[PDB]
């Protein structure tokens, strides 16, 4: 269905092979596999630069990339075809596969590896990998290059630098493709109807996991093959808890109900948090801590375009968010003060956005040269403003405490400003009061 | 929500003490916590054995137990409260949660374990633990000794025995409580709802994962923290690899639908397969095959019983299904010669059932004295037998090729036999096809269930 | 029927607590069960005050208030499910039950109570709990107490304060809600009811006993689980004894019959008397004491509103009595002096009326500052005036001993007056025998 | 009424002091007391043993047996005649009815009972007592027995030994006397015709409450002061909850109704449990499983006789029970090895029977010599198989899941068998069909 297409995998190939010294090699390796408990795995996810630079799915596999290459700058090292293993855990590409489905120029049997990668490393000046990514893929590194280096006397040279990859590759995946906005586009509109979803039956006397269960079924029946990351459903006071994911306590009327999932479509995340009550209506002191809230998601949007700075979406809503608080009574002074005090940390204590993309933490710098990073067309980010008024925040009227709200979305950066990809679920007081009636009054 | 009571724990931790040795101390770690992909973390799974032990949810804690310790027998380290972290992870049960809430008679900082353990360990004659399960607790543990060797000095003796703690332990754990029984009827009736579903709603067209969408959300309801292991969701060919994952192929019209899938309940699994036709009528040969292997199944049971030995129940099987193809000319020859030079793996490969428990695949010895283990009550496993006709099986006919077709249901012996916890989801042709017309006429009407 | 909703209990637990001083506790144990003969239970009563604040029906648990507390301000200790035993007593609502169908914000099993009690108690000023009510329980939260000064150099500390939760609660209790008058408006119609057959199946050669048949048949129809009190039916000269109970002896020709007997719905009470003949007619003399109980029954109500001040209504009644008995002959002298001297307690020696609630003789305080409360809105209370001269007061005629009546209703205080609950059961002579008559064909 | 007569309680009286040692004494309090809320209490039961020696119906008494005393073997302890407290309590036999209607020799205001009966005790070699039964009363004996101590200068001589006397006066009632019999079996008419009206108005859309108001009903017009244990009205699947008293579901088209319950006179209890469905006719699969109990039933009394151990009956039940289980394919395998096995308990799990007497679950040893007890003729029991099926028992077929089914009868061992006393409300399935069916109609 929704994917990057296999020539464009290629074309990322080209664009690092662009970016690297002559007569280098670049090598990668896939995901490990866990064991979860006794003999039972774990889901499989394979690695996000290996995916993203071969898209191939399996582990146990290693590529390299050598520029200039008589016979071929790709080679891929993976499994090899196995009838017996096969029968029990299904099909595997070979290296028939490797060439013919996933585009390599030449495929080896994994087996093999330490018979031949060393051969491909000598005599280039550079190898590129990722330095301290994955510490024993490092040392099977190390092993190869002895190789080379007990042959010296036959003139058998051995690289002398080593490069950190992810430098290079991950600016690379900072600027998203067409293709890439288009699949992000999808898991965003996925998530979006699992949001709705769990808004519309949510009643009090349910437990947090029956809407867990409302997410991962529309996440799934979307193709999904897992959550771009654990998630968090929190009622009550548990929303107050910024990574909660116990995700088993009873649904009770008055609660607010915290949100924050998105799932994962061919490696690419999503990334929503909705705020809600759980009997359909909000209470006049929830209703004003969600329309603070909902006021710097907006203003947020204001300050991504291609020219500000990566801090700027944040500090805007560290500015409405602390005015609001002193408009509220919840904080007491000079908005410029408490903002330099940072007074506003006792109820917003994280920032207000992240890179968004193969990882939902994606990767990316967000510095450079000391200063806040610029923004271009084709960056992904969230805008995830949050007020969390503690249960025991003594400081405040027992009327606000226990309130917990994020507002979540996610957005591309445009020529002329960004694109936000999940509007697909309403996020104003009046639409989803709206949204909850109708389904309560459907289901009677 | 069903789950194995505080007091259990507690039992547990008496009898294992009454089989240790004098003077001795066992000692075992929680499960450690993966890397998905960068920061995100994998669903977290306490070690089954550690929470046999403990009832312990959380990571980074170590549990020991030193029979006749007066200050206390039961001691865990765990996590000390932390209000900046506890703000973004999550509560913790801390020092005094341990101690209170899951009955421990000391407990310490995770952090301070370097600094109290080795003295623990001084003194003892013998440490049980769990030799080369997590190969980090075990470098722990030799530079735990280590310390207590470097304490000659002072008259410190560490311990010169160490001994394989699965071997008890796992023995404990083949035998099921009641609570524990209890709570495997919960998660296989969970399941079987969850089975129910995905017949209900196939139709050709739709996707394998859309059935498992169906098996996840009825596991969820119910209350499940993950499967009990990766649903396995077969269309057509892909009913013919065991183990198939891939769970992405679009269903087609006369394709049978494979489903091995079970939740696990506080941390015991369940394990059903059921196969079905995607349009819901079986073929006359799909039906050939499913009777077979059904029969197959139904035969097992009568071999699942106090003083029958382990291995009865699949010979039976083996029996039954050798004889199967011989009647339907799928294998040639005599049955009792097919069955000692094993002709019938070109079609059942695999075995007909394992121990069942915390693990899918669970623990115990399944051979005492070089033979097969006698059956008592309280034992768990399934019942699996299956017949896979490979789509390039050109010893039969075409219209064979690619059927595969597996029955499992989990049972736990009793005095009288055994009991069977998967009823719940029907597996006779006649209810199969009866329960997935009835849903797609009440779809067509858009009743709601 | 009908029941007080699950958010009443919450307002009723908001409106508590609202009135406790800061960082305080308010603890309260469920009913005990007794033991009938052998292994027999009695029928299980919840406690009145456990019950007002939570609705829970299950003994073994114990409900404790912490305002303020950051976790949740209602706990609740309650059975642990137990599918062996279930199987044979029933179900259990659980720790989850707790939560979800009862509103606790946590709860625990009782058995753990000893454990999480005394640290929740820990670091409160004040304990409001009912000082004597449950000696046994008295005694529990002495050694709760113990545990925590036990712990005293750790900086653990006992609250320094108890409190009387009778005063807060039983004043709350005193002003009835409308979803309260609705129940006993209820237990009131289906005590009418029971009456009403009562007097419809009684003729002389049937016994008391036959009567209160009809009464916990009526009862029970309406769904109580129990009367509000040990059913009254006081044939003849039995009829002069007040709490009569007995009721094993035949009716006979001439008797009247005097019943005092209500049903409870949802553990909220109600309170009728009515006495009439056994053979469907008022003899003269039965007649004259009976409208003269009348007269004072209506009487009372005029006094019976917002201002008024609770003993008026008694009396009122008082003043009646003895100037009718005066009139009648059964008292001689001046009025005013005979009141003064009390020489009407030798026909009527009670008290016209009691507070009316979840207990028959309900909670609240009858005096405050010294001097007898001012009624207002929502207060609940029955009328019930009467006279019995005993067979053996040979100081009046002959004709008049061994009559004893008392006609009795439920009222509830209104913006200008009173509203009776109990109209559903008639009082009048004529009313009385026209209703059995009717009944003697069926 | 039918009732004991004040010959037998004297008979009592004299067999057990012909058991007792020479120079003893035996002492027996009435049952304590208990309050349900407020100041309303329980209806009070006499203490079952207190009652079997004497009769007496009141609380706040204590009797003693001293045999061979001169001045009169029965002595009584109760309240005093007091004009006031009757005035409102009702009347008390006092000291004059204890030596009167109830046969004391000598009698005694229980106010001054310790200033009396620790010189009764003085000088008796023995005290016979019912260890443990009222901790109240033990402490009470201490101390009588401590004052005689403190005299030990001056003379006086206290017991040294303190004998149970459970096992001499349970040994008695185990024996049903020719009265006790006639007792018992006017109790069980009564009860049977309480269960035919239950049957008789049973429709859905009622609720269990209305048929536990039949039973009320009937039993209370038969002279029963109380039930002789709560009634358990169990619709559907709480027919699975062995003593289900919720009584509060709503009755639908297709419950099976499980009755459990029992009126008692003069303090003898009886015993009944039928089953019944609904709507008036047996669902097949109800049908199937009722007769299967009813088979046990039936099966049960041919080993019920003198010379018969006590367990045989039981043993019949379940050799039956599991016979059809397997018949009707709900267990299968060898029947003997089965019922070695108790594959049975899945569905049948509890007892066939009990003593029957004061108490339903009568006193009596069912162990004698590490046998079971061997009956005789005059004992009584109860015979009640059963077989219930849980909604969620999915090792049977779910047309059976949820039934659940007991029939229960009174039964008194006589010189070559047993007579049943249930027998007026029938049992088989044609006649209950029958029953209901025509009082539809009319
Ligand atoms: O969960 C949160 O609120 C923050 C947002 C930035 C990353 N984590
Ligand atoms: O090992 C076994 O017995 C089964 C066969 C298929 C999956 N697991
Ligand atoms: O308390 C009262 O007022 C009434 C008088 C008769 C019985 N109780
Ligand atoms: O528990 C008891 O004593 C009886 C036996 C059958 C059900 N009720
Ligand atoms: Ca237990
Ligand atoms: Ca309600
Ligand atoms: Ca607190
Ligand atoms: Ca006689
Ligand atoms: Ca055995
Ligand atoms: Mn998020
Ligand atoms: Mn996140
Ligand atoms: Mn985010
Ligand atoms: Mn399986
Ligand atoms: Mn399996
Ligand atoms: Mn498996
Ligand atoms: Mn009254
Ligand atoms: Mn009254
Ligand atoms: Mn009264
Ligand atoms: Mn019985
Ligand atoms: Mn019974
Ligand atoms: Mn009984
Ligand atoms: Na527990
Ligand atoms: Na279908
Ligand atoms: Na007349
Ligand atoms: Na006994």
């Amino acid at each position: 269905m929704i994917r990057i297409p296999k020539s464009e995998y290629a074309r990322r190939r080209k664009a690092l092979m662009a970016q690297m010294e002559p007569n280098s090699i670049a090598i990668l390796p896939a995901a490990p596999m866990y064991i979860r408990n006794r003999d039972v795995e774990h889901v499989y996810r394979q690695d996000s630069d290996f995916q993203y630079l071969t898209g191939f799915p399996e582990p146990e596999a290693v590529m390299a990339l050598i520029p200039g290459r008589a016979h071929g700058e790709y080679v891929l090292f993976c499994r090899e075809r196995d009838p017996e293993r096969e029968l029990w855990d299904g099909l595997r590409a070979g290296q028939d596969g490797a060439i013919g489905q996933y585009g390599a120029d030449d495929a080896f049997p994994i087996g093999d590896i330490d018979d031949i990668l060393p051969g491909l490393i000598e005599g280039r000046d550079r190898v590129y990998y990722a330095l301290g990514a994955n510490p024993d893929f490092d040392r099977r590194l190390m092993d190869w290059i002895n190789v080379i280096r007990s042959k010296a006397r036959q003139g058998a040279q051995p690289p002398n630098e080593f490069v950190a990859l992810d430098h290079l590759l991950h600016d690379q995946r900072l600027y998203k493709s067409a293709n890439e906005v288009k699949v992000m586009r999808y898991a965003a509109e996925v998530s979006a109807r699992a949001h709705i979803r769990a808004m519309e039956v949510c009643r009090p006397g349910l437990f947090e996991y029956h809407l867990e269960a409302e997410l991962e079924y529309e996440f799934r029946k979307g193709g999904a093959k897992m959550p771009a990351y654990g998630s968090i459903v929190a009622a009550g006071r548990n929303a107050c808890i910024l990574h909660y994911r116990e995700n088993d306590a009873a649904i009770k009327d008055g609660d607010l109900i915290l949100i924050d999932a998105g799932c994962e479509i061919d490696c690419y995340a999503s990334d929503i948090t909705r705020t809600f009550p759980a009997n359909g209506r909000f209470s006049p002191e929830q209703k004003a801590i969600y329309e603070l809230v909902l006021e710097a998601n907006m203003a947020a949007f204001d300050y991504i375009a291609p020219g500000r700075h990566w801090n700027e979406a944040h500090e805007a809503t560290v500015r409405v968010i602390t005015a609001g608080l002193v408009r509220l009574g919840l904080l007491e002074g000079d908005v410029d003060e408490l903002i330099a005090h940072e007074a506003y940390k006792a109820f917003y204590m994280h920032r207000a956005g992240h890179w968004l993309g193969m990882d939902v933490h994606d990767v990316g710098e967000y510095r450079v040269g000391g200063e806040w990073r610029v923004l271009e067309p084709g960056m992904a980010m969230t805008v995830e403003p949050g007020i969390y008024i503690a249960p025991d925040n003594t400081t405040v009227a027992k009327k606000w405490r226990g309130i917990g709200v994020r507002i979540e979305d996610d957005v591309v950066v445009t020529r002329n400003g960004c694109e936000v990809l999940t509007n697909g679920v309403p996020k104003t007081v009046a639409e989803i009061e709206a949204l909850m009636a109708a389904a309560k009054s459907e289901a009677a």
